[PDB]
């Protein structure tokens, strides 16, 4: 039985620094304002999960040592149900961090919007529900199993037995294994696909205007779609949606698609360019510049339009004989700049700079993306061998050695040491997070 | 019968433009120099599994029709062997798809020493023994199995015949499905986790010096190690074993770590930095720069040390009075130049424009990462319904009726019809396929 000693000590491991772990990292994100993040949300119902479970652990060893469950009746279908809403919470949130990763990373301006740390809340809330479609009727189907000489906490079902556990196997190993990760997978694919560092002027103005595929009323409060692109002053949807069907030559109802909006932004950018070169105060001013700043010149005349660009005199004097901070510190000083000032800022950055970090990302995405990473890569690793294990055993027979038993517990024992592995992590991939631990610490 | 009979139409234009396409793919793969590639090897051997696994569909729609195996036994052996080559071939190509995109991506230097179209050949070769390993006993133990008033080309087992029969769908599931999606996945993870557009000089200088954790003689035919950092003019290996030793404080054997080669790395990006600090003739030029000019110096001190810099008035004195044409020109006159053209080439265009395009990756990266990721997600749509429906069957019972039979046969049909699916996708996302298409074409 040193099997099952072994496994009492590893799984008093796993349990004390588990619950105090995972205790500590839903109490931090409780606690503070600025632990409150999208992320941090998600994180959160992972800790519980992971809580739960190691709740759960204690009365499973003495169940290993006893030979027999005398916690009764509710208690175990409070157990079983504990594991398996672990095990699908878990991953569902990974999915769904997966999911809030990619968007962060490949849509800020639609990032902005719904990456509220409610949303996490509501699909956290979700995640529960779909889990609960799994949980309940697994808590129903557990009972307290008499045999010769002893008690069992497993699951039963009615004739034919096999039947109905296979099934509930398939049904586990499709939903909490194999869609999850081929959806992270498609995540990350999409996510190398989507992602590319700004060096032109095409990537510049989407950071700037976004890709909206219906009509919204812009910051000035005219009827916009596509990227930036305008279309009338007036109120009605109709006159604006008349002239989507005019700029596309097929009726639009409003709405549409990703190469239209691409073809609309390619030929606005050529008419900026165009209408700088027919501009005698723009057009010296055009060749006079490296490419970045040819670049945020296209940018003002695609805002603003060629004639506002022409009554910029004195910044535009700067710049063509290359007053850098002359020019910016008078761009500031602009109506334009008290409009727009953030775009304005980038784009006055742009000019003074003639580099691009005013649009480059900050590294708080790169490293949160990593932290994510790491943690489902862990998790994989943890979880694959029992996922296969149990397919295995379901449709074949296994020479009954030492070994299988030692391999089996084995799985299991990390299966659920993930749980205390996940806020160890948290402390290394994330540096507020240390910085609470030290708090708490120091 | 009209499953048999769409089975047989839809199988006929998957065979002729499956066949068409890729003996399309691999004639042109092997005509033009131009075409031999890594990522194009790799595309043959998918080709070519494609091809087999194609060749053997018309064997198959007359056994739909007949309800009988009339091609024998051998034949029988060749089709089954096929098939499951096929199978596993196919998304082991993908994988080292994804590895060598992976590398390619993320260790440019280390790519252009073993990403030869050699090296994929045989890999390519090793993967077909891989397959081999489970392709040859399925050859062996195919046959014809005589049955009331038909005949089976089914692969039969002695008793227990569910126990070997179920195995191998075990080990096909595991071999063929899992465990390369996964290696898929950390290649994709650790892809997105490598890769960082370069916006500062030590991303700068790991481009053009790279991560060697191995001593080995530089460009000059100097014991080097880490970035860059060198040790001894000496050819002794101790002398620079020894060096290495003193460098790091415990006995290296002429291996580090990465921690220790990036530790390595910053006190020597500091150390030239002090260097042009306590320089006359380099500090005061230090301050007139941008920081992407600050970094270009920063890079030539790195390289040949404080004192060679400094020889370099006229350059010095072009760039201090910030003109940028003039500077570029005469460094591209120097010894420095001559030695090691391409590095001072993309340093003297940090120098002249301000901008890290000399660094930044081609397009074509982009565009074959693209393509191969998409060819993934293809395949895995293509195949994911049929490895899941199999499994399911093996340890389920389902109500036979019709759907049950259309959904089968569909799953089967669509994991054929990836293969036809492929070559069009080429041309697609590749403009030397598509150009090669056209060149067949017009
Ligand atoms: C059925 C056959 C059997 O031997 O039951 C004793 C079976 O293996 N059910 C598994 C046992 C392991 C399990 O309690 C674990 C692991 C896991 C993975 C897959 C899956 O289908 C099943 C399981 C569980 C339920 C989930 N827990 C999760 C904790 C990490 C260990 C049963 O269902
Ligand atoms: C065993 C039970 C059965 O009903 O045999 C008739 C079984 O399903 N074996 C499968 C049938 C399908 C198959 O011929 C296909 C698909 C596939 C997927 C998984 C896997 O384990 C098995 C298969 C094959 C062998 C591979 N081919 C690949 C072609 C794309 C269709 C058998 O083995
Ligand atoms: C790290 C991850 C990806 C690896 C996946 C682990 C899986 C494939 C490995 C790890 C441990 C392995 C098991 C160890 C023990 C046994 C008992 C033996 O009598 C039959 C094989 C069997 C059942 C193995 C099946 C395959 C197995 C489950
Ligand atoms: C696109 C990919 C990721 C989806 C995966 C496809 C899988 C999960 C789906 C697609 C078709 C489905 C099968 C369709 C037909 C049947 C027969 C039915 O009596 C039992 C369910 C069963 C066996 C389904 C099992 C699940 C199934 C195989
Ligand atoms: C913190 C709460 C106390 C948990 C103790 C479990 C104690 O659990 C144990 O000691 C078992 O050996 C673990 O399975
Ligand atoms: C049996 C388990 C069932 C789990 C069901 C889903 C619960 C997990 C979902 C979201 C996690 C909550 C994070 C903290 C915000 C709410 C508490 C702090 O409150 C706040 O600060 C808000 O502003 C207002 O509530
Ligand atoms: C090209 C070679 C000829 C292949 C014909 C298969 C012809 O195959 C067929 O016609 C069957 O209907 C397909 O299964
Ligand atoms: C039953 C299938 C067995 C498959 C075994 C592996 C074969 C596939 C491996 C590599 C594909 C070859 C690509 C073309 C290069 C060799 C032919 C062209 O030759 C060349 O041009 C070379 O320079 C010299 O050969
Ligand atoms: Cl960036
Ligand atoms: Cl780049």
């Amino acid at each position: 039985m040193v099997t099952a000693i072994t496994i009492m000590a590893l799984y008093s491991i796993v349990c004390v620094v588990g619950l105090f772990g995972n205790f500590l990292v839903m109490y931090v994100i409780v606690r503070y304002t600025k632990m409150k993040t999208a992320t941090n949300i998600y994180i959160f119902n992972l800790a519980l999960a992971d809580a739960l479970a190691t709740s759960t652990l204690p009365f499973q060893s003495v169940n290993y040592l006893m030979g027999t469950w005398p916690f009764g009746n509710i208690l175990c279908k409070i157990v079983i149900s504990i594991d398996y809403y672990n095990m699908f919470t878990s991953i569902f949130t990974l999915c769904t961090m997966s999911v809030d990763r990619y968007i962060a990373v490949c849509h800020p301006v639609k990032a902005l919007d719904f990456r509220t740390p409610r949303n996490a809340k509501i699909v956290n809330v979700c995640n529960w529900i779909l889990s609960s479609a799994i949980g309940l009727p697994v808590m129903f189907m557990a009972t307290t199993k008499y045999r010769q000489g002893s008690i069992d906490c497993t699951l039963t079902f009615s004739h034919p037995t096999w039947y109905w556990e296979n099934l509930l196997k398939i049904c586990v190993f499709i939903f909490a294994f194999i869609m999850p990760v081929l959806i992270i997978t498609v995540c990350y694919g999409l996510m190398i696909l989507r992602l590319k560092s700004v060096r032109n002027i095409f990537e510049m103005l989407r950071i700037d205007e976004g890709l909206r595929l219906k009509i919204y009323k812009n910051t000035e409060g005219y009827y916009t779609i596509g990227i930036g692109h305008l279309l009338t002053k007036s109120p009605s949807l109709n006159a604006a949606k008349s002239e989507l069907d005019k700029a596309i030559g097929r009726n639009t109802n409003g709405v549409i698609t990703k190469d239209e909006a691409e073809k609309l932004f390619n030929q606005d950018v050529d008419a900026a360019v165009r209408g700088i070169l027919r501009n005698a105060k723009l057009k010296p001013v055009y060749d006079s510049l490296d490419a970045v700043r040819r670049a945020a010149l296209i940018n003002m005349v695609f805002q603003m339009g060629e004639t506002g660009v022409a009554g910029f005199t004195n910044s535009l004097r700067m710049l063509q004989q290359k007053r850098w901070d002359e020019a910016a510190v008078n761009l500031a000083k602009s109506r334009w700049y008290n409009q727009t000032p953030n775009r304005a800022k980038r784009v006055i950055t742009t000019f003074r700079t003639g580099t691009w970090d005013a649009y480059e990302k900050d590294r708080n995405l790169r490293r949160i993306t990593r932290m994510v990473l790491v943690v489902v890569a862990v998790f994989i690793v943890c979880w694959t061998p029992i996922h296969i294990y149990v397919i295995i055993k379901a449709l074949i027979t296994i020479p009954e050695t030492t070994f299988q038993t030692v391999s089996w517990h084995f799985c299991i024992a990390l299966g659920y040491t993930n749980s205390c592995l996940n806020p160890v992590l948290y402390a290394f991939l994330d540096e507020n997070f240390k910085r609470c631990f030290r708090e708490f610490c120091i």
